[PDB]
Order: C-alpha cells, then structure tokens, then sequence
C-alpha cells in the first residue's frame, strides 16, 4: 500500500497474540509497545524522546505482524503513549519514505 | 526520492537562510525545532512525546525548505533533542509511506 499522511499513520499489528493498533514511525529507531507480557529474557533499558527518557524492557527475536506482513526483531516494552513501529521493523516490511 | 529505512531519514532543510538536519518523522503531528530565532508573533501550544510534555513557540506561515522542496506552515521551536519534520510538512512535500 501507499499510505498517505493527511492522517496519522496507524496500523493494526499482531503481537504475542494481541491485536493492537501501532503507528508507522520513520523517526523512531526502535519499536515501543505499551505494556504487555512477552515470553523470554529481557533487559531494561532508557529511550529517550521529547519530554525526556522512559524506562523500557528490551525483548529480542519477537515475531510481529504488521498490517499483515511478518517480520521479527527487538520490541520494547513500557509506558510509551502509544504503540510505535521504528525502522528496526519497518525495514522489514520493505517501508519507504516516497517524494 | 525513496528512501529506505536502514539508517535514520535525515535531510538538509533551510530556514532563516540557514541550513540545518532533520529528521522525516511520520510519527510526528507537526514539526519542532530546536531553538533558533524566527520572525513574527508566536503563540504557545504543548506538545507530548515518549516521555512527557513540553512547551514550546508555535510560528506560523514560516517559509521552509526540505530536502530541496518548498514548504511554507507551521513550526514549533521548543526543546527538542532533533529536529523533526513531521506530517504537517511531509504532506506538503508530498511524501508517502509505501511497502
Ligand atoms: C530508541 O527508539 C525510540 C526512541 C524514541 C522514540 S520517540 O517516540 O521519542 N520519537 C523520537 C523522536 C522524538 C526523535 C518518535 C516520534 O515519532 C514520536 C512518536 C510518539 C507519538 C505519540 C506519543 C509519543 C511519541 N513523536 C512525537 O514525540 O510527537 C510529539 C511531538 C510532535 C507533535 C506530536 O505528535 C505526536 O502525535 C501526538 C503527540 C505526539 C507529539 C521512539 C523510539
Ligand atoms: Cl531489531
Ligand atoms: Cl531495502
Ligand atoms: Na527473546
């Protein structure tokens, strides 16, 4: 698809058996869910963004579907206001910014 | 352009008749900047990220070129620790998301 960006540009994505709604964002490295279970080790880590640094839990080799295409990388876990996919992820799916 | 997502989607933008980065940020509503001096009135707004809210100057109709194309909006100049263009802009450049 060719999303345009009149809108937010939210996505439903399938992770560790949830559906849950995430946005496509070219300007984070990293993909941060809101919190929820994941299985496996972790380990705790700081990102940081507008307004300052949240403490996240780092989860690796999880496999997520994205608007209906598969990939796996890192997701980090923790009180983000919204769901976000990075470019970790969006490389995945083979996501390009178009102009 | 297309511009893949392996490293971050940085690009040269000109305002003020300087040049400075920025980072294409379709998680981002609108577009701050780092504190720099613009002309005319400005009028406050608050803006949310990962970890917090911050104030920051929001100009209006400023005249801003990114990665060569004209656009002429909104800008925020604030605290931020990148600069962001996000969809306020990208929808005037024109860019899509597509995979
Ligand atoms: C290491 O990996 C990561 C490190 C940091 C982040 S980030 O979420 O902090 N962020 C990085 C930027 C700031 C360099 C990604 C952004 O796209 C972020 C993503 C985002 C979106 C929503 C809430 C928090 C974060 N957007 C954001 O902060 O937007 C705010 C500034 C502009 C005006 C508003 O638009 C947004 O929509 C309305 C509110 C926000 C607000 C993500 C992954
Ligand atoms: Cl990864
Ligand atoms: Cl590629
Ligand atoms: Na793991």
């Amino acid at each position: 698809p060719q999303i345009t960006l009149w809108k937010r540009p939210l996505v439903t994505i399938k992770i560790g058996g949830q559906l849950k709604e995430a946005l496509l964002d070219t300007g984070a490295d990293d993909t941060v869910i809101e919190e929820m279970s994941l299985p496996g080790r972790w380990k705790p880590k700081m990102i940081g963004g507008i307004g300052g640094f949240i403490k996240v839990r780092q989860y690796d080799q999880i496999i997520i579907e994205i608007a209906g295409h598969k990939a796996i990388g890192t997701v980090l876990v923790g009180p983000t206001p919204v769901n976000i996919i990075g470019r970790n992820l969006l490389t995945q799916i083979g996501a390009t910014l178009n102009f």
